[PDB]
């Protein structure tokens, strides 16, 4: 059974471009002790940037800008190597949100291109979720949904919870789900943002970038699914599709305390927001959301699988974000292997559950089939 | 046959409520000329909601009912009663003593704790309970509240919240309290109050109630305060330490394999000799340092907190009365959980009977028949 990796990046040479024309986050910088640039793409880095820039002894700040994210050689042989067929890749975050709204239209789309084409250059083994110019209007957002839903190798959209700028339940936003919705194009929702810094405390620094990382981001993603679910998003666009990174960051843990929590609100119920008829965080679960397995244990595994399906959860790798530290980068990744080994712990190897998370999921929802076929056949 | 024991309950004495009413700024109670009880006004998000309720009295009623079931000691022992609670370990709420001064704190404390330990007396047997620190004040003087709460008959261990001298709990100056109630082999019950900075929640937050500041930024402030503790190494500095996480931790049984993997692969703590091969994990941690409630509301939640900790080492519990019903016995909010353990692990197991007290009286020594603390 066929590999897929939903959850892997790239960012584009030309977007690099950008990154250090940039004077504040995002930005990529090089520094003299590295000829290897470095990049900065969060809040969280503010600090140590302007500590680097104004002392040498200082600390690089943000994270080392290897070949892995620009390379399209990079990602392939990283793929040959940790035994991943088939990738959809997507642009990193920030993605453009940055971008002025006049710009970023004409950005996405040549940005969008470049990952058609880099498709191209393997096919049967590469697929991508576009990037949209939602920092631009409405209308500029949706016609660059119509034109990607028909660029060659594209299988959805990618996007940030702070959508159009309000987050994911800004009515504003309504028409872009419904338009990704009827170009039946999958969602993959994924964090950036994270939460204001002030939360990790002044000793934060000391740590790393592991509390913005391992908590900002699926504490991010579960705020911003959980507003879309409150504000009835998922019950006005029926057909919409979503996949959330990090198995939803920690919504598969907490569903239970949402459900409880709406059912006993006062204002909520006293107000008619909590009808007999109500779909459940539950029902939405099984019916519009996808989880990807980039979850590092069988113990969340587990609870995503009990939440979405086996049928609903898809293997992934966040390449290349997570390199080993002092193992050959040009070998297998534990980033990845952690998720594999998550699978089989959960489901057992060589289980029909174990094949569907590893990639024929992805296969059906994504429609990759046909294109495997004639590949493995024909190529 | 077996026991069961609610380790997650709260009560506010009258002489707390009192405080509350004086105030002027949150944590407050207020009462307004169109509601029958006092609004209990605790929380952060709340304050948007009150300024609208102070000016325009049309506006909707701001915080949450103050019930009765704060204060009464026979509400409590009645919902006990009709939920098939044998015992209970009450403890004072949220904000605790937190926003006391620094020189009236202490005494405040003191006499706090010493009523809880007296309401306790009132239904021997049934009724242990959780002492609050006076953490406004120098450490020297909670840590003579410490040495003097162990002395009360009842107690079982402290609660407190995560903002500790004021500065989280990877303050190295909280390192000596850790330190103290671990000596006295009181249990740590972390409890959220503080959440998140509201802005996270959007424009649209006051539409979806309490939901959103409950729901998600109880248990990621939960979250973030023990991973801070993990990653400033208090679990190591601290040994004996022994922590009870509020709501099945937050939500790290579901973020664990994501925080080992982020620690194994942060370059800077590599490269600086932070990630050594002797590092105890989170996984163990958890296994050795840390207990979870039971208060998650679903089977799925719970057997990831089983698998995190193990059965022995998760603690039914209730949140009351925080969630009364809105429309109507015994309580949904009491009854989900119970039905998650149920579902988990199977009714009339022995790890049912585990989680549902036999843990709880195990850990505490719950057997008022005795004057200590059986370790
Ligand atoms: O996708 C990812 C993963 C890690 N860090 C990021 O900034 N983005
Ligand atoms: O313990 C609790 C539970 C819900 N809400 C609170 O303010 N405190
Ligand atoms: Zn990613
Ligand atoms: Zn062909
Ligand atoms: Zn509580």
């Amino acid at each position: 059974p066929v590999v897929v990796d939903i959850h892997t990046h790239m960012y584009p040479p030309s977007y690099i471009a950008m990154l250090e024309k940039r004077q504040t986050i995002p930005l990529v910088r090089t520094f003299p002790q590295a000829d290897e640039p470095r990049l900065i793409l969060l809040s969280s880095e503010l600090a140590a940037l302007d500590a680097a820039l104004a002392d040498p002894a200082a600390k690089l700040p943000g994270r080392p800008l290897s070949t892995h994210f620009a390379s399209l050689a990079q990602k392939m042989h990283f793929m040959d190597t940790n035994g991943i067929r088939v990738s959809v890749i997507s642009l990193a975050n920030p993605w453009f949100d940055f971008l002025a709204p006049d710009e970023a239209p004409g950005i996405a789309d040549a940005v969008n291109a470049e990952f058609s084409d880099m498709c191209a250059q393997h096919v049967g083994r590469l697929f991508f979720f576009a990037a949209l110019p939602l920092s631009a209007p409405v209308d500029a957002v949706k016609a660059s949904i119509e034109r990607v839903k028909n660029l060659k190798y594209c299988r959805g959209i990618i996007l940030g919870t702070s959508g159009l700028g309000k987050g994911l339940d800004d009515p504003h936003l309504l028409p872009v789900f419904e338009a990704v919705a009827d170009a039946k194009l999958l969602v993959f929702l994924h964090p950036h943002y994270g939460l204001p810094n002030e939360v990790y405390g002044p000793r934060s620094e000391e740590y790393g970038h592991v509390l913005p990382l391992a908590l900002g981001f699926p504490m991010e993603t579960t705020i911003a699914v959980a507003r879309m679910y409150m504000a009835g998003v998922f019950d006005h666009v029926r057909n919409l599709q979503m996949l959330l990174a990090h198995s939803g960051g920690t919504l598969p843990f907490l569903a239970g305390r949402i459900e409880s929590c709406i059912v006993h609100d006062g204002h909520l119920v006293k107000t008619g927001k909590v009808p007999k008829d109500r779909r459940t965080i539950w029902t939405v679960l099984k019916e519009q959301i996808y989880l990807d397995a980039v979850i590092y244990s069988e113990v969340g595994l587990q609870a995503a699988i009990a939440s979405s399906g086996a049928d609903r959860l898809m293997f992934g790798t966040d390449h290349p974000f997570f390199p080993p530290i002092e193992e050959d980068v040009q070998g297998p990744w534990d980033s990845s292997r952690l998720n594999a080994q998550a699978v089989i712990k959960a489901v057992g190897e060589g289980s029909s559950d174990a094949a569907a998370v590893m990639g024929l999921n992805a296969v059906r929802v994504l429609s990759l089939k046909a294109e495997l076929e004639h590949h493995h056949h024909h190529h």
